DNA sequence: ATGGGGTAACGACGCCAGACG
RNA sequence: GCGGCGCGC
DNA sequence: CGTCTGGCGTGCGCGCCGCTACCCCAT
RNA sequence: GCGGCGCGC
């Protein structure tokens, strides 16, 4: 039975250990065994963390004190109390008569010597001085003989690791002495846990106004660093002290970073704070988050783990560098695994309440020690720079903290030139570290989650540590894989880009204008003597251009940020070390900037690492331009070529003279990567030898309504598999364009019928209107959700009726759906046999889980305030997410397989990027690796998984009888002959 | 189902009212009314306070919006909703037609015209307007005719109240011109809230330090004043915006008092707030409870009812005045209700959530603006004048606001010679006013409670307006005379007790002496060199100085208060009015300075109307003096005068040199009031005709272990009736050296037995060791808490070995209990009887209630956290509660009855204080009575009551009918003859 | 020189309520 | 709110 | 359906002060 | 935490 205050006192005596505060712990401990009321809410392992700290200490007279009160509470040791005393016993050197009556003592219980090393988590040294003990009084006792690693054997993972076959795993462009200054800088980076960055903002203020700010500033400053340092000193007294009276307190948590790094980080949150404020809650977990990540770094770079950690990594680069050999080849993990490998030591995280009074009292000593003068520039009363407020629309009013208005004026006077990113918010500067186990990965020093996925984290934490250790291999090498691909910024599309954001900027290509190009109103209110309905009719005109110009600010920070870093890494090669969602579905863990966002992002970015066109990388390079142009969708790829050839004029023309020629790639349906792709046409045609340009442009080839896709495969299903192109055809099939004709069909029998939503709506239904509720209904989205979808586009139309948005969207969305229902008859009855188990099998009280065929665990995190399964979540959430899980195992196999072929591979889920010179390979590995997935019984084995799994209790029977009879109504497949997909040219295209 | 936050509301919509800002209540109502969750927290009593708020105004349009939302909620219209929409007709003349429809659509609901005067609660202006908009109607509509006010015919209080009898009721020595001013002087007191007065410590510290302490504490409150003016009106800022949102908050009730009083308040409760510091929560219930008294007050001073309190006081003086008379005879109540009465308009108090968050925001506000320079003596960074500690002592931490050791020792240099206290705090300094409800009645203008038992607190409030008004009769005549008696400082004493205090003090006379003459460490710390022992040696050493400091040091400090305010009213006359507990047992409402205290208080104080003496008067003044000496307790009357006789020059010396000469009075058990009564003696032997001075002294009577005096007669037990005088004998009966006496006989057996601190105990048996113990047993005290009082005893003896005073208390208490139980069988059977009543009517789920014979109905609070009954504290405390209800009743009538013979009386409960020329008087009147009193069956009353009053259950029966066996069980009364009381000298004595 | 920063760690016994047989 | 005392019955 | 055990509260009315202790380094 | 937007699939 676990409680909030003894999470809170086990929390506090485990710190303790961190900080060797004995003492202290000690003597919070014996107050409260002291105490009667006190004394029951101690357990054993509350006694053994204080144990083990005097044993680590030598102090056998404290460690056999602590052994008192265990017997006296009345409690009984367990191995990790024995581990504690035999550490003692071999630190300090004592006689085997002690040692052996420990170890016979140990037999009564009924404990076991050889349990106590495989079930006690102990450092190497933890782990040497009992062993030291041992060998006193039992000198042939010998630890399990190890260590040989196991290979995953998988079905579909067996032929990625096994040594039979011929690997040709690729190498960066750059030397071992070069990644190595490359690891040396991003170690720099990470070890002071900010970046400072430029901003690609201004310069347009006076000067006079600027200086004396800025001057105003640095005085504030250095008057925060003092009154901060006295207000965390103070804090530090105050807390220690509840701990000399029989009170628990955060100061062993204070204890933890270096008072220099903790102002250090006030100070760079109270910089970066929101002029519009921040929820308080949000503010506690950052500066939870903040400190816990720079303890960690503190710990090893004190602890020696930093210089292990530069020879274990410098030794690694061997696999990686161009002038360097490997004894065998293998993948990264593999090498990373060889080399090594004592896996350092694991930090279990704080628990919630820990993590949130923390970041609380950091807030409010924050706030209490940060004065200053209101009276701007005898600037006598002080008040305080950030205060509390309340948004009371929410109707449960959440707490704010804002700064004043004053010190944003001031900050925005003193127009600082730099912004500043935490280390693990940017791209890294060296290849990353490869992803050994879910605790084990990405950033150099500061901890990252394998699975992002914050509601339910606890059940999906554990269930990665809980499976096989074989079990994750394959999820773990397509993520490092992801991690080390090698991108750079295009140093001429960021020119462009930067040129119209420090002007008025382009709104029209996607880059946001500054305030000044902000809406005005037509003009500043001119009362009182008339009229009242016109004073009215002013405030919604004042409340809309108020509310287009919050909007655009929005969308200019945003872009600020994304910029900024580009600017900063110009001249720089970086990488994106990827995380995983629930379902197993991959991000990059740099949020700002990469590759999974926008057109201006992704056109920003290219591979560092170039490979010469061959004989079919220019026409890859041609088909890809006209695919990102839109303009050719519905044709064949050697049509696409042959428009390539026609409008050649226009490509080299738009990449001679971007926003002077004739701006042909602007009416584009990506604009800046039609550019980008322009820009590497003309090099590659303009170069002496076009087969042998070294080609850096990343192409794609994605997957028409992927999640059909799947649903196609999964049924056999022959009228679905042809509508998403799994069916060999010489020209691609458009859903969406399928859809919207359906839908004018119906519209034009319904305004027959008299319906006027359906009469207003004639010449209105395209394929851009209903394309995002085609693709993302089989990803959940409902009625509710598609008719907001359908709203946008409708309201974007001016032609279109604006009286009529509503009830056109309410009918559009409907017939979107009907059509769907059509089209997808074989689809409807597995997402009805998905939804209807998990139904089901919520009701029982428990959350579906299941395995991905790449070994897996997936578990729905839907819970309702133990807390019982959200049943609706949990139903509706269970196909999209299968799906997901599908599409994921799909692009690891490809991932995985073109690795092995020397192919760079990088993807947005169901869009898969390789160099022009390797499309046809990428492409040939997608479409076997998806026969592969998808030729294995999926369903069948779900069942199976389902039915063990929740079919097993014993009372009652009646529920899993009625839920055996829904997961054994398996939907029978069509005749569709799955292996046609590797015939088929636009399955992914 | 009332709820936390509905009562907030309902509070909140009700300041409204007072605060007249209606159109703040209706937007929180709209917006609460219009939101689908919200809505449902809203009540009929919530939109009827808005709905009244408009009809006041004559917002007729308001107050139908109001109906319309109470319609669609969907509730239904009350009396209240009916009486606000006449009073918004009437208010703005509304036609007949819709005044009419109005009056039907009331008969349609099934409510009366003529059950809306009676059910309702409304003003003389609320009154008057429905009655105009009715009489528009139906004109021949009358109220029900009055008001003939009813006299109590209970069978004790029958002839108190009875106009057959010859009456003599006392006037005041004062004139009726005099009086008014009085009554001025007290109305400008109670109208500013707060009493300066001069401390009585010091002047002993150089100017240099003071003058510039001075002016350094002038500025900073000038600073605070400023702050705390500007931090409200911010406070009150925040809070309206709250309202502006659909959100609740304080801002009305913040609103009910002028700015300038709040921040006048909260600069008292700083200059006054203690060193040590303050229960955060404890300043919070005072703040909360400051605001409402100065609120109340402001609503009079602007509403003209100070002004017809006024006119109402000073026409009520002619009944108490000297110079002037009255139509018929009367009590001042009676007079009081003649002369008006419209009995104004009652005030229900806040929800304690409002109360509590009231005091926390004020006092959060004061911790907040109050700032001040740390560096004393340049003087840079400011810090909070108040600060939060937390005391962990407690195991459930309490928060404590304490001030800052520099604003201490600032104060503690001004040396600041005044002491403010609030107005109710202090004596009145013209008579009460008369008690003529639980509402009203004592100060003038501040409301008083009257019954003082906080704990369950809204069970008693509510009995006592629900009993019969004329129930209550009897308690509010006696309070009324309790709190008429008028007062004075006897001076003589009072420059005796200030030449002590103003130097080292006089502990051995009860005079605390200053930190000067604490214990000091002899001598401070020498070390390092030697020794471990020796330096714990001196740490239990300054521990226990310290513990002596802090206990002289709280003395000292309570004495100041006392003697300042009597320094203060030296030279005046007043007044003490009287409130009750629960068990209807009498105190003085001003704390400080009282005659319910020690000896050196009750030697301040004298009737300020002196009587003279007659034939009788110097002898009761003899006896009194000997009485207060305690040297001849066992001896009879006329030799305790011939005592006074024989020591008569010790009495003149005593007297004339108190400290200068042969100091005998020094000596006495009472010295105080020893040497008032010697002072006494000489002015009327030294008077010309001794016989005709006229006297001011009170003279005591008390019955001897007054517990066991009511048992005796309850039970008609002839052997306790003996023991404590209830049965007529020439010399007193103490019962407290029969206790002692049967121990020591007790102590002999046992010390012969083996016996170990029986063997110790030898000639320490004694009257003192054993008298409290032997006074309280029947008052609760069980052999735990006479354990501790016996140990009190031993500690002081020097001659006992300290060692045994644990095992010898232990032993005395447990000798106590036996020789009680043997002397007192016939009263054992009773308490029996009351504990196991009380046990079984608690065991099912019900509080202990009854009635006195007077018509008060008592309810024990005793309950735990509905709240269930503590069936312990119910049990063990019904017999003491039972017996203090008598106790009160006998007292009471004693009261009631010397009033029409025109004697002062004044009580300690027990103890029943006259002038020297009527203590005959007042002995028939008490001993009479007491038999009338004892004369009916209160046990088979009081059984009877117990049986209709908790038998009346119709499931279960089985528990009833265990209970009607207890109840009917009632002891059989023994053989004495009551009528004796009559006849026994030392009942009262 | 002194305010405040830093840090050190004998006793009883009825009563019920929940935990047991 | 607990504690230390004091006083009263 | 009875017997064992452990934590709770021990008279209540009023008043005060205290809420850990204190060395010795800092201003 | 809600909201407003934007982007991605």
């Amino acid at each position: 039975q676990l409680s909030g205050q003894q999470q809170r006192l086990l929390a506090f005596f485990k710190c303790c250990l961190l900080t060797d505060q004995l003492p202290l712990a000690h003597h919070l401990l014996v107050v409260h065994h002291g105490q009667r009321q006190k004394r029951k809410l101690l357990t054993l392992d509350m006694y053994n963390a204080v144990m083990l700290g005097w044993a680590r200490q030598g102090a056998f007279k404290e460690l056999v004190y602590v052994l008192f009160m265990v017997k006296d509470a009345g409690l009984t040791p367990d191995l990790l109390s024995y581990a504690a005393a035999l550490q003692c016993m071999g630190r300090q050197d004592q006689d085997a008569g002690t040692i052996e009556r420990c170890l016979e003592q140990m037999s009564q219980e009924g404990l076991k010597l050889q349990a106590l090393f495989t079930a006690v988590l102990l450092s190497e040294e933890d782990r040497a001085t009992v062993l030291k003990a041992v060998h006193k009084v039992k000198p042939t006792f010998s630890l399990p003989p190890q260590l040989p690693p196991p290979v995953n054997t998988s079905k579909l993972l067996r032929d990625v690791y096994a040594k039979d076959g011929r690997v040709s795993y690729p190498k960066l462009h750059l030397p071992l002495k070069t990644l190595q200054c490359l690891f040396e800088k991003q170690l720099h980076m990470e070890l002071a846990s900010r970046v400072c960055v430029v901003s690609v903002e201004k310069p347009t203020l006076p000067s006079k106004e600027v200086k004396h700010a800025r001057k105003t500033l640095k005085t504030l400053r250095d008057q925060w660093e003092k009154a901060l340092c006295r207000a965390l000193r103070e804090t530090k007294n105050r807390l220690e002290r509840e701990v000399y009276e029989g009170r628990f307190s955060l100061y062993p948590f204070l204890c933890l970073l270096d008072e220099r790094e903790v102002v250090r980080m006030l100070l760079q949150v109270l910089q970066a704070l929101p002029a519009q404020g921040e929820s308080f809650t949000t503010l506690a977990r950052e500066l939870s988050a903040r400190t816990f990540s720079r303890h960690v770094v503190q710990r090893q770079r004190v602890s020696g783990q930093v210089q292990a950690l530069q020879n274990h990594y410098r030794k690694y680069l061997c696999l990686l560098a161009s002038d360097a050999e490997v004894p065998e080849p293998c993948l990264p993990r593999q090498y990373w695994e060889e080399l090594g490998a004592p896996e350092a030591l694991r930090e279990q995280p704080w628990p919630l309440p820990v993590q949130m009074e923390l970041g609380k009292l950091l807030a409010e000593m924050l706030v209490q020690a940060t004065q200053m003068p209101c009276s701007l520039d005898r600037s006598s009363r002080l008040v305080p720079v950030l205060y509390h407020v309340y948004s009371f629309r929410n109707v449960q009013q959440i707490g704010i903290l804002k700064p004043h208005p004053a010190y944003v004026q001031l900050l925005e006077k003193a127009a600082e030139p730099t912004l500043t990113f935490e280390a693990v918010d940017v791209p890294m500067l060296c290849p990353p570290l490869p992803w050994t186990s879910p605790h084990s990965g990405a950033f150099l020093l500061s901890p990252t989650k394998l699975m992002r996925t914050v509601e339910g984290a606890t059940q999906h934490q554990e269930l990665l540590e809980t499976c096989p250790p074989t079990a994750l291999h394959g999820a773990l090498d397509a993520l490092t894989q992801l991690g080390n691909c090698a991108w750079r910024v295009n140093g001429r599309v960021l020119d462009l880009v930067l040129q119209l954001f420090q002007a008025k900027g382009c709104p029209q290509l996607g880059v946001p204008a500054p305030p000044s190009e902000a809406p005005q109103p037509p003009e500043a209110h001119l009362p009182h003597s008339a009229a009242p309905a016109r004073k009215a009719e002013l405030r919604r005109e004042l409340a809309h251009c108020q509310k287009v110009a919050r909007e655009m600010h929005s969308l200019r920070a945003e872009a600020l940020y994304r910029l900024s870093l580009a600017q900063h890494l110009r001249d720089r090669v970086f990488w994106l070390p990827h995380n995983m969602d629930f379902r197993g579905r991959t991000y990059p863990c740099p949020p700002h900037f990469n590759h999974l966002g926008s057109d201006v992002a992704r056109a920003l970015l290219e591979f560092a690492q170039g490979r010469p066109l061959g004989p079919h990388g220019l026409d890859w390079l041609k088909i890809h331009l006209v695919n990102l142009t839109g303009l050719k969708k519905r044709e064949p790829l050697r049509k696409r070529l042959a428009f390539a050839e026609e409008v050649m004029d226009d490509i080299l023309d738009s990449a001679d003279q971007p926003l002077t020629g004739r701006k042909w790639w602007m009416g584009a349906e990506e604009p800046w990567q039609t550019l980008a792709c322009c820009m590497e046409v003309a090099n590659a045609v303009r170069a002496s030898d076009p087969a042998a340009y070294v080609s850096h442009l990343p192409v794609h080839q994605d997957g028409s309504c992927n999640g059909l896709q799947h649903y196609a495969a999964l049924g056999r299903d022959s009228v679905g598999a042809a509508s998403v192109n799994l069916e060999p055809s010489d020209v691609p099939q458009d859903v969406y364009s399928g859809v919207a004709a359906q839908v004018e069909v119906f519209r034009r029998q319904d305004a027959q019928r008299g319906m006027r939503v359906a009469q207003v709506l004639e010449g209105f239904i395209t394929r851009k209107v209903v394309k995002q509720t085609v693709m993302t209904v089989v990803y959940g989205v409902t009625r509710y959700g598609g008719r907001l979808q359908i709203e946008k586009r409708l309201r974007e139309l001016s032609d279109f009726p604006q009286e009529f948005v509503w009830e056109a969207s309410h009918y559009l969305v409907r017939q979107v759906f009907k059509s769907l229902q059509e089209m997808f008859s074989g689809t409807r009855a597995i997402q009805h046999w998905l939804t209807e188990s998990a139904r089901l099998i919520s009701h029982m009280g428990s959350v579906v889980e299941w395995v991905t065929p790449l070994g897996v665990p997936v578990i729905q995190p839907y819970r309702l305030d133990s807390r019982k399964p959200n049943t609706r979540k949990q139903k509706n959430g269970f196909p999209p997410n299968f799906i997901h899980s599908l599409d994921s195992s799909h692009m690891m196999l490809t991932a995985l397989h073109c690795y092995r072929k020397g192919l760079t591979f990088v993807s947005v889920h169901d869009c898969y990027w390789t160099h022009a010179a390797d499309v046809s390979v990428m492409n040939q590995v997608c479409r076997e690796q998806f026969v592969r997935l998808h030729s294995e019984p999926i369903l069948q084995d779900l069942s199976r998984f389902l039915v063990k799994r929740f079919c097993s209790e014993p009372q009652k029977i009646l529920e899993a009888s009625q839920l055996k009879e829904t997961l054994q109504a398996v939907p029978k497949p069509g005749a569709f002959d799955l292996e046609q997909v590797k015939r088929s040219t636009y399955f992914f295209s």
